[PDB]
Protein backbone atom coordinates (compact mmCIF):
# COMPACT_ATOMS: atom_id res chain seq x y z
CA UNK A 1 0.00 0.00 0.00
CA UNK A 2 1.05 3.83 -1.04
CA UNK A 3 -2.70 4.54 -0.81
CA UNK A 4 -4.55 3.92 2.30
CA UNK A 5 -8.04 4.32 0.85
CA UNK A 6 -9.79 5.73 -2.19
CA UNK A 7 -13.04 7.43 -0.76
CA UNK A 8 -15.81 9.36 -1.97
CA UNK A 9 -16.80 11.52 0.76
CA UNK A 10 -20.12 14.22 2.01
CA UNK A 11 -19.09 17.16 3.79
CA UNK A 12 -22.20 15.88 5.87
CA UNK A 13 -19.76 15.01 7.95
CA UNK A 14 -19.66 11.47 6.84
CA UNK A 15 -17.46 8.98 4.47
CA UNK A 16 -20.70 8.39 1.91
CA UNK A 17 -18.97 5.24 0.36
CA UNK A 18 -15.40 4.33 0.41
CA UNK A 19 -12.52 1.62 0.25
CA UNK A 20 -10.39 -0.32 2.31
CA UNK A 21 -8.10 -2.83 -0.44
CA UNK A 22 -7.22 -4.80 3.02
CA UNK A 23 -8.38 -4.45 6.50
CA UNK A 24 -6.78 -1.27 8.21
CA UNK A 25 -9.07 1.72 7.62
CA UNK A 26 -12.52 0.82 8.54
CA UNK A 27 -14.22 3.34 10.89
CA UNK A 28 -10.82 5.17 10.29
CA UNK A 29 -11.84 6.37 6.68
CA UNK A 30 -15.09 8.15 8.22
CA UNK A 31 -13.58 10.40 10.73
CA UNK A 32 -10.62 11.54 8.33
CA UNK A 33 -13.31 11.98 5.60
CA UNK A 34 -16.13 13.38 7.49
CA UNK A 35 -13.58 16.23 9.08
CA UNK A 36 -11.18 17.29 6.18
CA UNK A 37 -13.48 17.08 3.14
CA UNK A 38 -15.81 19.77 4.93
CA UNK A 39 -12.99 22.67 4.80
CA UNK A 40 -12.34 21.40 1.10
CA UNK A 41 -10.12 18.90 2.42
CA UNK A 42 -8.61 22.26 3.91
CA UNK A 43 -7.92 23.03 0.64
CA UNK A 44 -8.11 26.42 -1.08
CA UNK A 45 -8.99 25.43 -4.64
CA UNK A 46 -6.02 23.04 -4.77
CA UNK A 47 -6.10 19.71 -5.83
CA UNK A 48 -3.00 18.78 -3.89
CA UNK A 49 -3.90 19.77 0.09
CA UNK A 50 -2.44 18.02 2.88
CA UNK A 51 -3.88 18.34 6.80
CA UNK A 52 -3.22 15.87 9.83
CA UNK A 53 0.06 14.19 7.58
CA UNK A 54 -2.32 12.47 5.39
CA UNK A 55 -2.04 14.05 1.69
CA UNK A 56 -5.37 14.14 0.68
CA UNK A 57 -6.21 14.93 -3.38
CA UNK A 58 -9.43 15.95 -4.19
CA UNK A 59 -11.89 17.19 -6.48
CA UNK A 60 -15.53 19.20 -5.55
CA UNK A 61 -18.82 18.19 -6.81
CA UNK A 62 -21.87 19.28 -5.28
CA UNK A 63 -21.43 19.18 -1.13
CA UNK A 64 -19.34 16.34 -2.16
CA UNK A 65 -15.71 15.60 -2.28
CA UNK A 66 -14.35 12.92 -4.26
CA UNK A 67 -11.24 12.06 -2.53
CA UNK A 68 -7.97 10.28 -2.98
CA UNK A 69 -6.08 10.02 0.38
CA UNK A 70 -2.05 8.48 0.51
CA UNK A 71 0.27 9.52 3.26
CA UNK A 72 3.43 8.22 0.98
CA UNK A 73 3.53 8.66 -2.56
CA UNK A 74 5.70 7.37 -5.34
CA UNK A 75 4.72 9.74 -8.25
CA UNK A 76 3.19 13.32 -8.86
CA UNK A 77 1.54 12.36 -12.11
CA UNK A 78 0.11 9.06 -10.94
CA UNK A 79 -1.99 10.16 -7.81
CA UNK A 80 -4.28 12.40 -9.54
CA UNK A 81 -4.01 9.89 -12.55
CA UNK A 82 -6.41 7.38 -10.52
CA UNK A 83 -8.22 10.19 -8.82
CA UNK A 84 -9.04 11.08 -12.43
CA UNK A 85 -9.85 8.03 -13.89
CA UNK A 86 -12.10 7.67 -11.16
CA UNK A 87 -13.69 10.52 -11.58
CA UNK A 88 -15.11 9.40 -15.43
CA UNK A 89 -16.13 6.17 -13.87
CA UNK A 90 -18.22 7.96 -11.17
CA UNK A 91 -20.90 9.80 -13.04
CA UNK A 92 -21.40 6.33 -14.94
CA UNK A 93 -22.70 5.29 -11.79
CA UNK A 94 -24.19 8.15 -9.93
CA UNK A 95 -24.41 11.05 -12.49
CA UNK A 96 -22.53 13.84 -10.37
CA UNK A 97 -21.39 13.13 -6.90
CA UNK A 98 -24.58 13.69 -4.18
CA UNK A 99 -25.06 11.83 -1.00
CA UNK A 100 -28.12 9.52 -1.67
CA UNK A 101 -27.12 8.31 -5.41
CA UNK A 102 -23.55 7.58 -3.81
CA UNK A 103 -25.05 5.76 -1.36
CA UNK A 104 -27.39 3.45 -3.47
CA UNK A 105 -24.39 2.49 -6.22
CA UNK A 106 -22.04 1.70 -3.20
CA UNK A 107 -21.38 -1.92 -4.82
CA UNK A 108 -20.76 -0.13 -7.74
CA UNK A 109 -18.22 2.91 -6.27
CA UNK A 110 -17.21 0.24 -4.19
CA UNK A 111 -15.87 -2.64 -6.85
CA UNK A 112 -14.69 0.14 -8.96
CA UNK A 113 -12.14 1.24 -6.27
CA UNK A 114 -10.58 -2.20 -5.82
CA UNK A 115 -10.39 -2.62 -9.46
CA UNK A 116 -9.40 0.88 -9.46
CA UNK A 117 -6.60 1.20 -6.78
CA UNK A 118 -5.24 -2.84 -5.90
CA UNK A 119 -3.66 -3.09 -2.78
CA UNK A 120 -2.74 0.80 -2.54
CA UNK A 121 -1.09 0.53 -6.56
CA UNK A 122 -2.75 2.55 -9.16
CA UNK A 123 -4.10 0.51 -11.26
CA UNK A 124 -6.28 2.11 -14.42
CA UNK A 125 -10.28 1.53 -15.52
CA UNK A 126 -12.58 2.36 -18.39
CA UNK A 127 -16.04 2.68 -18.62
CA UNK A 128 -16.38 -0.72 -20.45
CA UNK A 129 -14.09 -2.28 -18.60
CA UNK A 130 -16.35 -1.72 -15.47
CA UNK A 131 -19.03 -3.28 -17.52
CA UNK A 132 -17.81 -7.06 -17.28
CA UNK A 133 -17.82 -6.46 -13.12
CA UNK A 134 -21.30 -5.42 -12.74
CA UNK A 135 -23.02 -7.51 -15.37
CA UNK A 136 61.43 -14.93 1.66
CA UNK A 137 61.61 -18.91 1.02
CA UNK A 138 61.75 -19.50 -2.74
CA UNK A 139 64.71 -21.33 -2.45
CA UNK A 140 61.92 -23.65 -1.41
CA UNK A 141 59.54 -23.14 -4.34
CA UNK A 142 58.23 -26.59 -5.48
CA UNK A 143 55.20 -28.11 -6.55
CA UNK A 144 53.57 -31.49 -6.97
CA UNK A 145 51.10 -32.97 -8.91
CA UNK A 146 48.82 -36.16 -6.91
CA UNK A 147 46.75 -37.80 -10.17
CA UNK A 148 44.32 -39.96 -8.19
CA UNK A 149 41.58 -41.94 -10.16
CA UNK A 150 39.44 -45.00 -10.19
CA UNK A 151 38.19 -46.74 -13.21
CA UNK A 152 35.01 -48.40 -13.85
CA UNK A 153 34.49 -51.25 -16.79
CA UNK A 154 31.67 -53.28 -17.85
CA UNK A 155 33.03 -55.90 -20.40
CA UNK A 156 31.77 -58.80 -22.41
CA UNK A 157 33.65 -62.55 -22.76
CA UNK A 158 34.02 -60.72 -26.41
CA UNK A 159 36.27 -57.76 -24.90
CA UNK A 160 33.19 -55.58 -25.74
CA UNK A 161 33.61 -52.12 -23.97
CA UNK A 162 30.34 -52.36 -22.29
CA UNK A 163 30.60 -49.18 -20.47
CA UNK A 164 33.16 -47.73 -18.41
CA UNK A 165 34.06 -44.46 -16.41
CA UNK A 166 36.83 -43.27 -14.83
CA UNK A 167 36.76 -41.16 -11.80
CA UNK A 168 39.46 -38.82 -10.36
CA UNK A 169 41.09 -35.58 -9.62
CA UNK A 170 43.98 -33.77 -9.37
CA UNK A 171 45.27 -32.70 -6.43
CA UNK A 172 48.25 -30.16 -6.48
CA UNK A 173 50.55 -29.34 -3.49
CA UNK A 174 52.65 -26.17 -3.61
CA UNK A 175 55.39 -24.88 -2.11
CA UNK A 176 55.80 -20.98 -3.65
CA UNK A 177 56.69 -17.81 -2.52
CA UNK A 178 54.93 -14.33 -2.79
CA UNK A 179 51.63 -15.30 -5.67
CA UNK A 180 52.68 -17.35 -8.65
CA UNK A 181 50.28 -17.33 -11.37
CA UNK A 182 50.56 -20.62 -12.96
CA UNK A 183 49.37 -22.08 -16.13
CA UNK A 184 48.32 -25.68 -16.53
CA UNK A 185 48.68 -27.86 -19.80
CA UNK A 186 46.64 -30.89 -20.44
CA UNK A 187 45.58 -33.27 -23.23
CA UNK A 188 42.06 -32.50 -24.32
CA UNK A 189 39.20 -35.12 -22.95
CA UNK A 190 35.97 -36.83 -23.98
CA UNK A 191 33.53 -38.12 -22.22
CA UNK A 192 30.71 -40.81 -22.77
CA UNK A 193 29.85 -40.11 -19.72
CA UNK A 194 29.62 -36.51 -17.74
CA UNK A 195 31.30 -34.48 -14.55
CA UNK A 196 33.92 -32.23 -14.25
CA UNK A 197 34.28 -29.16 -11.33
CA UNK A 198 36.66 -26.68 -11.44
CA UNK A 199 38.30 -25.17 -8.04
CA UNK A 200 37.49 -21.13 -7.37
CA UNK A 201 40.65 -19.48 -8.83
CA UNK A 202 40.27 -21.29 -12.04
CA UNK A 203 40.60 -19.43 -15.26
CA UNK A 204 39.46 -20.42 -18.77
CA UNK A 205 41.44 -19.16 -21.61
CA UNK A 206 40.86 -18.91 -25.18
CA UNK A 207 43.55 -19.86 -27.52
CA UNK A 208 43.33 -20.42 -31.50
CA UNK A 209 45.24 -23.72 -30.98
CA UNK A 210 45.36 -26.08 -28.12
CA UNK A 211 43.85 -25.03 -24.65
CA UNK A 212 45.06 -23.53 -21.81
CA UNK A 213 43.81 -22.85 -18.21
CA UNK A 214 45.48 -20.86 -15.57
CA UNK A 215 45.38 -20.16 -11.98
CA UNK A 216 46.74 -18.38 -8.83
CA UNK A 217 47.29 -21.71 -6.61
CA UNK A 218 46.28 -21.94 -2.98
CA UNK A 219 49.36 -22.42 -0.70
CA UNK A 220 49.57 -26.33 0.46
CA UNK A 221 47.60 -28.99 -1.19
CA UNK A 222 44.10 -27.92 -2.86
CA UNK A 223 42.12 -29.97 -5.20
CA UNK A 224 42.85 -28.03 -8.36
CA UNK A 225 39.98 -28.65 -10.33
CA UNK A 226 41.29 -26.69 -13.00
CA UNK A 227 39.66 -25.66 -16.13
CA UNK A 228 39.56 -27.49 -19.55
CA UNK A 229 38.02 -31.32 -18.18
CA UNK A 230 38.82 -30.02 -14.68
CA UNK A 231 40.82 -31.19 -12.50
CA UNK A 232 37.80 -32.62 -10.38
CA UNK A 233 36.21 -35.16 -12.62
CA UNK A 234 34.23 -37.92 -13.87
CA UNK A 235 35.24 -38.91 -17.32
CA UNK A 236 34.68 -41.78 -18.93
CA UNK A 237 37.07 -44.76 -18.94
CA UNK A 238 35.27 -45.88 -22.31
CA UNK A 239 36.18 -41.89 -23.66
CA UNK A 240 39.86 -42.99 -24.09
CA UNK A 241 40.02 -44.69 -21.37
CA UNK A 242 42.95 -47.63 -20.70
CA UNK A 243 41.56 -50.33 -18.91
CA UNK A 244 45.10 -51.46 -17.79
CA UNK A 245 43.81 -55.44 -17.72
CA UNK A 246 41.65 -57.01 -19.90
CA UNK A 247 40.81 -60.30 -19.30
CA UNK A 248 40.22 -63.09 -21.50
CA UNK A 249 38.41 -66.08 -20.28
CA UNK A 250 37.89 -69.10 -21.63
CA UNK A 251 36.04 -71.99 -19.71
CA UNK A 252 36.12 -75.44 -21.20
CA UNK A 253 34.02 -78.49 -20.39
CA UNK A 254 36.39 -81.29 -20.01
CA UNK A 255 33.57 -83.17 -19.11
CA UNK A 256 32.30 -84.00 -16.09
CA UNK A 257 34.72 -81.67 -14.62
CA UNK A 258 35.51 -77.97 -16.22
CA UNK A 259 38.70 -76.67 -17.35
CA UNK A 260 38.89 -72.75 -16.63
CA UNK A 261 41.61 -70.60 -18.36
CA UNK A 262 41.92 -66.95 -17.37
CA UNK A 263 44.40 -64.50 -19.70
CA UNK A 264 45.31 -61.64 -18.01
CA UNK A 265 46.43 -58.74 -20.18
CA UNK A 266 48.52 -55.23 -18.73
CA UNK A 267 49.67 -52.34 -20.79
CA UNK A 268 53.58 -51.86 -21.92
CA UNK A 269 55.07 -54.69 -19.95
CA UNK A 270 57.61 -52.20 -18.03
CA UNK A 271 54.67 -50.51 -16.17
CA UNK A 272 54.02 -53.04 -13.44
CA UNK A 273 50.70 -52.74 -11.56
CA UNK A 274 50.18 -53.87 -7.86
CA UNK A 275 47.25 -55.21 -5.76
CA UNK A 276 46.03 -56.89 -8.07
CA UNK A 277 43.55 -59.74 -7.75
CA UNK A 278 41.63 -61.90 -10.30
CA UNK A 279 38.53 -63.11 -8.91
CA UNK A 280 37.04 -66.60 -11.12
CA UNK A 281 33.81 -67.50 -9.65
CA UNK A 282 32.72 -71.29 -9.67
CA UNK A 283 29.87 -73.27 -10.02
CA UNK A 284 27.92 -74.23 -6.60
CA UNK A 285 28.96 -78.13 -7.08
CA UNK A 286 32.47 -77.28 -6.52
CA UNK A 287 33.86 -80.87 -5.60
CA UNK A 288 37.57 -79.34 -5.27
CA UNK A 289 39.72 -77.40 -7.98
CA UNK A 290 43.61 -77.82 -8.73
CA UNK A 291 44.85 -74.34 -9.95
CA UNK A 292 47.94 -73.21 -11.41
CA UNK A 293 49.52 -69.87 -11.51
CA UNK A 294 53.50 -68.71 -13.19
CA UNK A 295 52.94 -65.74 -10.83
CA UNK A 296 51.75 -64.69 -7.53
CA UNK A 297 49.37 -67.74 -4.96
CA UNK A 298 45.92 -68.39 -5.85
CA UNK A 299 43.91 -69.98 -3.99
CA UNK A 300 40.19 -71.52 -4.06
CA UNK A 301 37.50 -70.43 -1.49
CA UNK A 302 34.49 -72.30 -0.86
CA UNK A 303 31.86 -70.38 0.66
CA UNK A 304 32.33 -67.58 -1.93
CA UNK A 305 32.36 -70.04 -4.60
CA UNK A 306 34.84 -68.32 -6.41
CA UNK A 307 38.93 -69.03 -7.28
CA UNK A 308 41.01 -65.65 -6.34
CA UNK A 309 44.44 -64.80 -7.04
CA UNK A 310 46.53 -62.71 -5.98
CA UNK A 311 49.73 -60.66 -7.22
CA UNK A 312 51.74 -58.13 -5.33
CA UNK A 313 52.99 -56.70 -8.30
CA UNK A 314 53.14 -57.84 -12.22
CA UNK A 315 54.64 -56.87 -15.24
CA UNK A 316 51.54 -59.09 -16.86
CA UNK A 317 50.60 -62.78 -16.20
CA UNK A 318 47.80 -65.51 -16.65
CA UNK A 319 46.65 -68.51 -14.21
CA UNK A 320 45.13 -71.79 -15.35
CA UNK A 321 42.71 -74.01 -13.00
CA UNK A 322 41.06 -77.32 -13.41
CA UNK A 323 37.28 -77.74 -11.66
CA UNK A 324 36.04 -81.14 -10.55
CA UNK A 325 32.15 -80.89 -10.39
CA UNK A 326 29.20 -83.08 -9.47
CA UNK A 327 26.80 -82.74 -12.17
CA UNK A 328 23.29 -81.74 -10.62
CA UNK A 329 20.98 -80.20 -12.90
CA UNK A 330 22.32 -78.50 -16.08
CA UNK A 331 24.72 -76.39 -17.36
CA UNK A 332 25.16 -73.08 -15.46
CA UNK A 333 25.88 -69.96 -16.57
CA UNK A 334 29.23 -67.72 -15.71
CA UNK A 335 28.82 -64.85 -13.36
CA UNK A 336 31.54 -62.15 -14.20
CA UNK A 337 34.76 -61.62 -13.04
CA UNK A 338 36.47 -59.03 -11.25
CA UNK A 339 39.84 -57.56 -10.53
CA UNK A 340 41.25 -55.30 -8.45
CA UNK A 341 44.42 -53.31 -9.37
CA UNK A 342 46.70 -50.57 -8.75
CA UNK A 343 48.47 -48.86 -11.38
CA UNK A 344 51.64 -46.04 -11.47
CA UNK A 345 49.48 -44.15 -14.34
CA UNK A 346 45.99 -42.64 -14.58
CA UNK A 347 43.75 -44.76 -17.12
CA UNK A 348 41.67 -41.49 -17.98
CA UNK A 349 44.98 -40.80 -19.58
CA UNK A 350 45.58 -37.30 -17.79
CA UNK A 351 48.72 -36.29 -18.91
CA UNK A 352 50.59 -32.98 -17.18
CA UNK A 353 51.73 -31.40 -20.36
CA UNK A 354 53.17 -28.48 -18.60
CA UNK A 355 52.60 -26.03 -15.48
CA UNK A 356 54.63 -23.09 -15.92
CA UNK A 357 54.74 -20.94 -13.09
CA UNK A 358 55.14 -17.03 -13.05
CA UNK A 359 56.11 -14.10 -11.00
CA UNK A 360 59.03 -15.47 -9.81
CA UNK A 361 62.05 -18.00 -11.40
CA UNK A 362 61.67 -21.75 -12.17
CA UNK A 363 60.22 -23.88 -9.49
CA UNK A 364 60.89 -27.34 -9.37
CA UNK A 365 58.27 -29.28 -9.87
CA UNK A 366 59.94 -32.35 -7.63
CA UNK A 367 56.96 -34.93 -8.37
CA UNK A 368 54.00 -36.02 -10.60
CA UNK A 369 53.14 -39.28 -9.29
CA UNK A 370 50.12 -40.93 -10.62
CA UNK A 371 47.68 -43.64 -7.91
CA UNK A 372 45.23 -45.39 -10.40
CA UNK A 373 42.74 -47.70 -8.53
CA UNK A 374 40.51 -50.07 -10.29
CA UNK A 375 36.75 -49.67 -9.28
CA UNK A 376 33.94 -51.49 -10.35
CA UNK A 377 35.78 -53.74 -12.92
CA UNK A 378 33.79 -56.47 -14.10
CA UNK A 379 34.38 -59.05 -17.20
CA UNK A 380 31.95 -61.66 -17.75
Amino acid sequence: MVLLAAAVCTKAGKAIVSRQFVEMTRTRIEGLLAAFPKLMNTGKQHTFVETESVRYVYQPMEKLYMVLITTKNSNILEDLETLRLFSRVIPEYCRALEENEISEHCFDLIFAFDEIVALGYRENVNLAQIRTFTEPPINMESVHMKIEEKITLTCGRDGGLQNMELHGMIMLRISDDKFGRIRLHVENEDKKGVQLQTHPNVDKKLFTAESLIGLKNPEKSFPVNSDVGVLKWRLQTTEESFIPLTINCWPSESGNGCDVNIEYELQEDNLELNDVVITIPLPSGVGAPVIGEIDGEYRHDSRRNTLEWCLPVIDAKNKSGSLEFSIPGQPNDFFPVQVSFISKKNYCNIQVTKVTQVDGNSPVRFSTETTFLVDKYEIL
